DNA sequence: CAGAACACTCTGTTCTG
DNA sequence: CAGAACAGAGTGTTCTG
């Protein structure tokens, strides 16, 4: 596949495990290892598409987590 | 009250009508004058707080329009 | 493919008449 | 108070093993 399982965005390939595109490969990356204090505003199933991905990045991390990306 | 009716935040007094913050002031004017393409990703009722103001622009855009703020 | 180093978005603060 | 404008976190792209 060419898009990004995450935000439909085109991809850039297989990510720690799933095929994602760059900017989700980084987020998730970053997510598990950075400092954040994310939070959902709506009811933790917020739509994650290219459009909105910067909106909910509490949700847009649940399903990086339920596409099965990880570091191990 | 020292409290943003948008966003709960401490008030620095009425802006634009409303008492609010002074982020929520600057981020009412930024939106309406140039308008772009906020859109919610949840179900248009996202909580607008401070740990999560910037999730969702196009409630809080929507708050602030209902709590009564206006260039005119 | 994983990571680094860059550049961008947008926000929020401080300063002013 | 409204507005100018700098600084910052968070995000995204380009690049370099
Ligand atoms: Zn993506
Ligand atoms: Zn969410
Ligand atoms: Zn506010
Ligand atoms: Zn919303």
């Amino acid at each position: 596949s060419k898009i990004c399982l995450v935000c439909g965005d085109e991809a850039s390939g297989c990510h720690y495990g799933v095929v994602t595109c760059g900017s989700c490969k980084v987020f998730f990356k970053r997510a598990v290892e950075g400092q954040h204090n994310y939070l959902c505003a709506g009811r933790n199933d917020c739509i994650i598409d290219k459009i909105r991905r910067k909106n909910c990045p509490a949700c847009r991390l649940q399903k990086c987590l339920q596409a099965g990306m990880n570091l191990g």
